[PDB]
């Protein structure tokens, strides 16, 4: 509807998939080459399914902090036959807040979905299904069950992967620069 759901709509139409886990489907961004992220309670194995195809997951690693605190991001290398679009430039290099965010989710449930959450804010920690977490962003929209994974953008920024809600707030994991350096 305005330069928000533009951004959104290009990282949505060339940089995601949907995975689908032993845990359900999820929206997965792919950042470049294979290396794609989902939230680490997607409980990625040896196999997912990408685009209901069948694929070997070459590598996959949990991301904590160096106080060893769960980031709940999982960067996935996936056994598949294309590239993703490079979008490591729309990374965020440092922790921050933001204006005026939207998050976009596609998976066979809600395909083509656009919310705008508005304001960001760094959280920080959450306490999220029991587990201590870093570098949380918090908007106020009340997502549901079917959102995680999901994208949260910018105009010129991806900023974050939907990881959960309390009915009322809605959470994202940081995405930064530093975690996709090759
Ligand atoms: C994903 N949530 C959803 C889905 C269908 C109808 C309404 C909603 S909402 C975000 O307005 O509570």
């Amino acid at each position: 509807m305005g330069p928000g759901f533009d951004f959104a709509q290009a990282i949505m139409k060339k940089n995601t998939v949907i995975a689908r886990t032993e845990k359900g489907e999820f929206t997965m961004l792919g950042v470049y080459d294979r290396v794609a992220v989902i939230p680490t309670h997607a409980s990625v194995g040896e196999i997912i399914y990408i685009n209901d195809v069948e694929t070997r997951v070459l590598d996959a690693c949990a991301l904590r902090d160096l106080t060893d605190t769960n980031l709940e991001i999982t960067i996935v290398k996936l056994d598949r036959n294309q590239k993703f679009r490079d979008i490591r430039h729309f990374l965020p290099r440092c922790e921050d807040d933001y204006n005026d965010a939207v998050l976009s989710v596609h998976t066979s449930k809600f395909p083509n979905m656009y919310i705008p959450v508005g304001q960001v804010t760094n959280y920080g920690f959450l306490n999220l299904g029991g587990t201590p977490t870093h570098r949380i962003l918090m908007y106020n929209f009340p997502t549901r069950a079917g959102q995680c994974g999901g994208v949260v953008t910018t105009t010129g920024k991806v900023i974050g992967i939907h990881v959960g809600g309390n009915g009322a707030q809605g959470f994202a994991a940081m995405l930064l620069h530093s975690y996709f350096t090759d």
